[PDB]
């Protein structure tokens, strides 16, 4: 069956604050808003400023969990600071699935469900 949806916080996009001389590191909540069990992953489009840890997970009905997407220094006068965003999958997890994220859950047949928070920089 189709997998159920998440909640994010923030729920719709993530801002990150000048100075940029120096990392930083913001969070965003992942719960799962759904009824089954669900693994997820997350990417980044930036992977040499930005980064995400942890890069995946399991997640039972009404859980939650933190993740800390970094952002290293760079010029912000300079360099790019346009199409950067984060992507979540998720899916639905095998009947009698351990709660250790598995790859090949995403890989046979199935549904996939994605959410991308856009990042922009206050400058």
């Amino acid at each position: 069956v189709p997998p159920g949806d998440i909640n994010t916080q923030p729920s719709q996009k993530i801002v990150f604050n000048a100075p940029y001389d120096d990392k930083h590191t913001y969070h965003i909540k992942i719960t799962n808003a759904g009824g089954r069990r669900i693994g997820w992953a997350i990417k980044t489009t930036n992977m040499r400023r930005l980064s995400v840890d942890p890069p995946c997970g399991v997640l039972d009905p009404k859980e939650k969990v933190l993740m800390a997407v970094s952002c290293d220094t760079f010029n912000a006068a300079t360099e790019r600071l346009n199409n950067d965003r984060i992507t979540i999958e998720w899916t639905n997890t095998p009947d009698g699935a351990a709660k250790q994220f598995r790859r090949e859950w995403f890989q046979g047949d199935g549904m996939v469900r994605r959410k991308n928070l856009p990042i922009e920089y206050n400058l």
